[PDB]
C-alpha cells in the first residue's frame, strides 16, 4: 500500500532508557535515578545508570542510523542534564547543553533531521523535593517554560521538529494514581506511599498541559517565525472498539474511555476548549479548573502537529454500579476479547501489546476527525514472542516485528487515502534496546538487539529492510 514520497520516517530513542552516564557530565538526579533505585525494587531489579551508554557511543548508534537509511531521529533531553535542579531560578549545565549540541550536530552530518522531545518522564527530582513536581500546577509549568524557552535558544537554529511532553497520560497516571512509575505516588498502591490516587493525576495532568502551553506560547511568539519549525506534542492511548457491539452502553464505554484518556489533553490543547464533559461528569471538582487566564495562554499558541504513540488496542465494556472515587480510566472495564470471544489482535512479546492493524486505522481516522491535526506516528513498535528469553541469534531475525511494521504501515496508508487523514511521519520504537522503565530491560523493543554484558549491538533484520518497505510503498 502506497505512502506519500514526503513521508518523514526514522527510528526512536529516549534519555533514561538509552543514555546512561547518570552522575556524568554535570547530570543531576532525575525523579527515575531515585525511583529505580528503591530497595527493594520496583523496577524489576533494573536501573538506568549505565542502561545502553549511549552517552560514550552516540557515534556507533548514529552510523546505525546511515546503514538504516533513516532521515530522522527522534531522541529526548534530559532536562536534569541540561538543568541540574530543574528550576528557573537554577543554574544551567553548560556541558550538558554542549552534549545535545553534539548530538545535534552527529545526526546533521550524517544527513538525519533530529526529533527532540523536551521531557520524556525524567523531571529533575530537585523540583519533586521543592513543591511536588508535577502536582505544583503554578510553579511547573513556569519551570517548564525557562527550560523550553533555553532549548529553543540554543538548539533551534539547528532543530526544527519540537516535541514537548511524552505520553502525558502516563506520567499523570502510573505516576500518581497507580504509582508504578516514578516519582510513585498512589493512595492503592500494595506499598506504603504517600499520595491521592482521587486528586493528584488530575493535578499532574493539568500541570503537563499548561506546561505544553506555555512551551507552545514561547514558541509561537519568539521562534517559529525566525527559525522556520514546528512543535507539538506525543500523546499515547490504545484504541477501543465496544466489547458488546450491539450495546449502546459498550459502544459509549469505548468513547468515553479515548475522551478521559486523549481529550483530557487533545481538548485544551489542540481545540482549545474545557476538558470532556464526560471527565468533569465524573470527577467534579477533583478535575482542575482551566481558568480564564489559563485558556487565554491557550489561545496565544498554536500546536503544529498531532504526536501519536500507538502500540495496541482494547475491548471496552460498561461500567455497573457506582463508580469509585479513585477511578480514573472512565468508569469502564478493559479487555481483550470480545462478545464473541474474538481476541483484540495478535499477541507479541509482551501481555499487553497485541498487533491489531485494522483498528489502528480506524484510530487515525478518529484522531483526524476530532482534532483536524496533521498527525506524526511518533512511536510504533513491539517486542516478539518469546523474545526476553531469545539469544542475540535468535533475536536477530524477527519476521514478527517485520510483519507489525508492514500491518501498521498498511494501517497509515488506508488512512491517508480512504480517511483523509494528514500522516507526515512515522518513528519505530525504538533504534535499539533499551530499559523498559518499570519493566526493566527484559522487554527489547530494537530493531538493533543491545547485549548489556558487552553493551554490544547487533542489527536485527527489521532494521535492514524497514528502508526497503518505506522505498517500496513509495515506489
Amino acid at each position: 500500500l502506497s505512502l506519500p514520497k514526503d513521508f518523514e520516517w526514522g527510528f526512536a530513542t529516549a534519555a533514561y532508557q538509552i543514555e546512561g552516564a547518570v552522575k556524568e557530565g554535570g547530570r543531576g538526579p532525575s525523579i527515575w535515578d531515585t525511583y529505580c533505585h528503591l530497595e527493594p525494587s520496583r523496577t524489576n531489579g533494573a536501573n538506568g545508570d549505565v542502561a545502553c551508554d549511549h552517552y560514550h557511543r552516540y557515534d556507533e548508534d548514529f552510523d546505525l542510523l546511515t546503514k538504516y537509511g533513516a532521515k530522522a531521529y527522534r531522541f529526548s533531553l534530559s532536562w536534569s542534564r541540561i538543568i541540574p535542579l530543574g528550576g528557573r531560578l537554577d543554574p544551567i549545565n553548560e556541558e550538558g547543553i554542549q552534549f545535545y549540541s553534539n548530538l545535534i550536530d552527529a545526526l546533521l552530518k550524517r544527513g538525519v533531521t533530529p526529533w527532540v522531545t523536551l521531557y520524556h518522564w525524567d523531571l529533575p527530582q530537585a523540583l519533586h523535593d521543592r513543591y511536588g513536581g508535577w502536582l505544583n500546577v503554578k510553579e511547573v509549568q513556569l519551570d517548564f517554560e525557562r527550560y523550553a524557552r533555553l532549548c529553543f535558544e540554543r538548539f533551534g537554529d539547528r532543530v526544527k521538529n519540537w516535541i514537548t511532553i511524552n505520553e502525558p497520560w502516563i506520567q499523570s497516571i502510573y505516576g500518581y494514581a497507580t504509582g508504578s512509575n516514578a516519582p510513585g505516588r498512589s493512595s492503592i498502591n500494595k506499598h506504603s506511599t504517600e499520595g491521592d490516587t482521587t486528586t493528584e493525576p488530575w493535578l499532574a495532568g493539568k500541570a503537563q498541559i499548561m506546561s505544553h502551553a506555555r512551551a507552545v506560547a514561547v514558541y509561537s511568539k519568539d521562534f517559529r517565525a525566525s527559525q522556520k519549525g514546528q512543535i507539538g506534542i506525543s500523546l499515547n492511548g490504545d484504541y477501543y472498539e465496544p466489547w458488546d457491539s450491539s450495546d449502546p452502553r459498550d459502544k459509549e464505554a469505548a468513547e468515553r474511555r479515548m475522551e478521559f484518556h486523549i481529550g483530557w489533553y487533545a481538548n485544551p490543547i489542540f481545540l482549545k476548549k474545557d476538558y470532556p464533559a464526560s471527565m468533569r461528569k465524573q470527577l467534579g471538582d477533583r478535575l482542575p479548573a482551566l481558568t480564564p487566564a489559563d485558556f487565554a495562554i491557550l489561545n496565544a499558541g498554536e500546536t503544529d502537529f498531532y504526536g501519536m504513540n500507538y502500540y495496541t488496542s482494547q475491548f471496552a465494556r460498561h461500567y455497573e454500579g457506582p463508580v469509585p472515587k479513585t477511578d480514573f480510566l472512565g468508569a469502564i472495564h478493559e479487555h481483550q476479547e470480545n462478545k464473541d470471544g474474538s481476541p483484540v489482535g495478535e499477541e507479541s512479546g509482551i501481555f499487553w501489546l497485541r498487533s491489531c492493524p485494522d483498528m489502528f486505522r480506524k484510530h487515525l481516522a478518529r484522531v483526524h476527525g476530532l482534532y483536524g491535526k496533521p498527525i506524526y506516528i511518533t512511536e510504533n513498535g513491539c517486542p516478539c514472542p518469546g523474545e526476553d528469553k531469545m539469544t542475540c541469534e535468535e533475536a536477530i531475525n524477527d519476521p514478527f516485528r517485520i510483519q507489525y511494521f508492514d500491518s501498521h504501515l498498511d494501517s497509515i496508508s488506508k488512512a491517508i487515502s480512504q480517511d483523509g487523514v494528514v500522516v507526515k511521519g512515522y518513528f519505530a520504537w525504538a533504534l535499539l534496546d533499551n530499559l523498559e522503565w518499570s519493566d526493566g530491560y527484559g522487554p527489547r523493543f530494537g530493531v538493533t538487539y543491545t547485549d548489556y554484558t558487552t553493551l554490544k549491538r547487533t542489527p536485527k533484520k527489521s532494521a535492514l529492510v524497514l528502508k526497503d518497505m518505506f522505498a517500496d510503498r513509495q515506489r
